[PDB]
């Protein structure tokens, strides 16, 4: 296997859509402009 981390240790918010953890609160808020951002306004239903 393949897995390289900053280490031991977990963080205090962690993204509740897909099961990503971030340090900073601002830094969740701008990842989740990928759940709330994905597709322009077409004929896409989400
Ligand atoms: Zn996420």
């Amino acid at each position: 296997g393949s897995s390289g981390s900053s280490g031991t240790g977990e963080r205090p918010y962690i993204c509740t859509v897909c099961g990503k953890a971030f340090t900073d609160r601002s830094n969740l808020i701008k990842h989740q402009k990928i759940h709330t951002g994905e597709k322009p306004s077409g004929p896409s239903s989400g």
